[PDB]
């Protein structure tokens, strides 16, 4: 059992360069249109507090340089949706995927294609945190780079990279340009809340270990939900509703351990802490749609 | 700092089903020869110890059926080399990318392409342990995915899987049919040796905490190759050498702190533990990043 990424080539096709003064960056060409992070209008100075309404104002389509390999596409229009550009090209990607635009929740994954000149460098997996930060892998250069999920063809997008936080953690939109959490693409020091853990998403984990070996951690013992709920809510841990007991109800039939039989176990590992699928912590960025996924 | 694949698309337009019987497999489609495990053509009691010269022999075209997508690929010819089964087909595949084969060395990283159906699934980054296994995730029907690295525009593909080891581990093929390690391609009980930790892997994955702000472990200390060996061997760490120590130079400037002080430093997490903090997130020691790995994803190659 691995943290795995979904393949990657149908994101690749629609990376492009964007370019913009001396700020680069990465957009998303899907069908005749460009996504990208609104502050590539921006300069130096201007990070620390644009006024992007007066910022685009000051730019003409031809100030937009969208580089697609060896070839230059020709910017004809360009409009402001929240936090991102959309610039109309003159050519359809003939690559593009079956795609749509989605907005994730929290507890959810996706795959991230980071990515660099347009070009992709690496494909890992992230969770989106109930404090709406990801923990990911970027550099300068990186904005532009999207996260998706594939069911079937169909590339559901559902973030676009922005920003670093303070504590080295991310944020960013989705691919209306609405910002997941409370953060403004700005340069400026900004706090996310405190972060709690997926429960439903370790109760999956420890189903993903059981049907993969690793079952030193079931015992005779058993739990009731408002039991459990105690010591969920003194170790951060999120409150369990019916509704996460019916999502993992799948799991439970492959194994014949009961919901909360795993809740037990869940219970005695938060009070008393070897290792579970090698890990010396509780994992819980898989949720239950990637562990039925990888088995 | 994270685990982190090649982007897969240049391999996915080479995978491809193949069949034979009741077995369905994954194959790679480079040019017009499609490559797959040889145990394709085995039935059931054929598993526990097959003769493949002889099995091969009863087979033909015919009996593979290769679909590419939506489309049927016909086969034209078919050859055996070591472990695997070379398909010709009547059809080159116009998405071949430029391509090597390589054996990689244990300590080296590849991605994986998990395929089923010949239908990718998923990507991850793995290591060639030290006894010659591989951490994967794989089910029934995953045999064929194959193991690559990007350098350049160039795929080298340097691994095939086969097999799950009773330890839970995965034992393949380099593309040639040479298995890495002491293991057959028949269903019986199969030794790898003792596992060792990859040291100058852990080196330059405390590299990467540093450069990303996790310092606790520093100490003011430094030791020697020889002094630093002697721990080692005594926690099952691979023995480092003076090549390990240049390769490790580049982190070594870019965080001017020396190979020896960063040893020091390993050698007190061993023999101390980690005292209840973590590492770039972990409560274990990684030891899956080359400092290849750690370069290209620190400067963004
Ligand atoms: C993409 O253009 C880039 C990706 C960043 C680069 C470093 N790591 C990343 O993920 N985005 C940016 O540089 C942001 C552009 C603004 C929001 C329009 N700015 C940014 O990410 O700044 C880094 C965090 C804010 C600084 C900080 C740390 C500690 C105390 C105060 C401020
Ligand atoms: C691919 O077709 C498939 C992938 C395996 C299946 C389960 N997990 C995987 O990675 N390969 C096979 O099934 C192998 C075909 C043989 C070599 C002709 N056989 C295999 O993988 O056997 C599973 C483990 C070895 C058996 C075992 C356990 C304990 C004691 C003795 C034997």
């Amino acid at each position: 059992f691995r943290k795995m990424a979904f393949p990657s080539g149908k994101v690749e096709g629609c990376m492009v360069q964007v370019t913009c003064g001396t700020t680069t960056l990465n957009g998303l060409w899907l069908d005749d249109v460009v996504y990208c992070p609104r502050h590539v209008i921006c300069t130096s100075e201007d990070m620390l507090n644009p006024n992007y309404e007066d910022l685009l104002i000051r730019k003409s389509n031809h100030n937009f340089l969208v580089q697609a390999g060896n070839v230059q596409l020709r910017v004809i229009g360009h409009s402001m949706q929240n936090c991102v550009l959309k610039l109309k090209v003159d050519t359809a990607n003939p690559k593009t995927p079956k795609y749509k635009f989605v907005r994730i929740q929290p507890g959810q994954t996706f795959s991230v294609l980071a990515c660099y000149n347009g070009s992709p460098s690496g494909v890992y997996q992230c969770a989106m945190r109930p404090n709406f930060t990801i923990k990911g892998s970027f550099l300068n250069g990186s904005c532009g780079s999207v996260g998706f999920n594939i069911d079937y063809d169909c590339v559901s997008f559902c973030y676009m990279h922005h920003m670093e936080l303070p504590t080295g953690v991310h944020a960013g939109t989705d691919l209306e340009g609405n910002f997941y959490g409370p953060f403004v693409d700005r340069q400026t020091a900004q706090a996310a809340g405190t972060d709690t853990t997926i429960t439903v998403n370790v109760l999956a984990w420890l189903y993903a270990a059981v049907i993969n070996g690793d079952r030193w951690f079931l015992n005779r013992f058993t739990t009731t939900l408002n039991d459990f709920n105690l010591v969920a809510m003194k170790y951060n841990y999120e409150p369990l509703t019916q509704d996460h007991v019916d999502i993992l109800g799948p799991l439970s039939a492959q194994t014949g351990i009961a919901v909360l039989d795993m809740c037990a176990s869940l219970k005695e590992l938060l009070q008393n802490g070897r290792t579970i699928l090698g890990s010396a912590l509780l994992e819980d960025e898989f949720t239950p749609f990637d562990v039925v996924r990888q088995c």
